């Protein structure tokens, strides 16, 4: 399949080269997979989600995305126009309030929620969690992300936007999950992207167009926006049978575009997510 005039990040994940604008992907498109978007919620009624998005959990008075960040991430995972995996199911877990903040105990509970809730969903092709969130180092948050991964969910988490080593951030510093840095359309490390030996992969993170609340769209930047590309890519690859939840991050790093990013600090992987689709 070919999506002409796609967002640059979708076109990048299906290209050996920057600077193209067509997204190529197998038409299975993550059908039969599931992605939990653990964030500020999802505007499930956005026409871009086509009935495939639903709120499954909130820790606040409403499940409704009052921020836009969770909607934007869910759109990069699986919306028809802005999404990597255009047929996946999206499950919203609102662990962040509408200023995008969340206590870490709520974030931990939401992660444990997903590890159990996936047994209430039909995801024959496998389960992904996208965690476009983070703060300071927490061994309890790392361990929650590790449990989720251990439970058979691919966990993809943002490296953080501190332009620092991600060792000092959670859940970015949890080694068993897939820690995602951000690159820009010129294959530069995004100026804000964390780095370090705990990063597993880079995805498009600068000026990423996706769904926004109020049925709108907008372009925003962040390792938080790189993560759903990788989450979406995992759901897509799992549906194609190329990998499983336990091995997707490794598989994505094995099949990634290698050595194409600039300003990657010594000791950080130079790997850009790539679906390796041959049309």
């Amino acid at each position: 399949a070919a999506q002409t005039n796609a967002p640059w990040g979708l076109a990048r994940i299906s290209s050996t080269s920057p600077g193209t604008s067509t997204y190529y992907y197998d038409e299975s498109a993550g059908q039969g997979s599931c992605v939990y978007v653990i964030d500020t919620g999802i505007e499930a009624s956005h026409p871009e989600f086509e009935g495939r998005a639903q709120m499954v959990k909130t820790y606040y008075y409403s499940s409704r995305d009052g921020n836009g960040h969770g909607t934007h991430c869910a759109g990069t995972v699986g919306s028809r126009t802005y999404g990597v995996a255009k047929k996946t199911q999206l499950f919203g877990v609102k662990v962040l309030d509408d200023n995008g903040s969340g206590q870490y105990s709520t974030i931990i509970a939401g992660m444990d929620f997903v590890a159990s809730d996936k047994n209430n969903r039909n995801c024959p092709k496998g389960v992904v969690a996208s965690l476009s969130l983070g703060g300071g180092y927490s061994s309890s948050v790392n361990s929650a992300a590790a449990r989720l991964q251990s439970s058979g969910v691919m966990v993809a988490v943002a490296a953080g936007n501190n332009n620092a080593d991600a060792r000092n951030y959670s859940p970015a510093s949890e080694p068993s999950v897939c820690t995602v840095g951000a690159s820009d359309r010129y294959d530069r490390r995004s100026s804000f992207s964390n780095y370090g030996s705990v990063l597993d992969i880079f995805g498009p993170g600068t000026s990423i167009l996706s769904t926004w609340i109020g049925g709108s769209t907008r372009s925003i930047s962040g390792t938080s926006m790189a993560t759903p590309h990788v989450a979406g890519l995992a759901a897509y690859l799992m549906t194609l049978g190329k990998t499983t939840a336990a091995s997707a991050c490794r598989y994505i790093a094995d099949t990634a575009n290698k050595g194409d990013l600039s300003n990657i600090p010594f000791g950080t992987v130079n790997l850009l997510a790539y679906n390796n689709y041959q049309a």
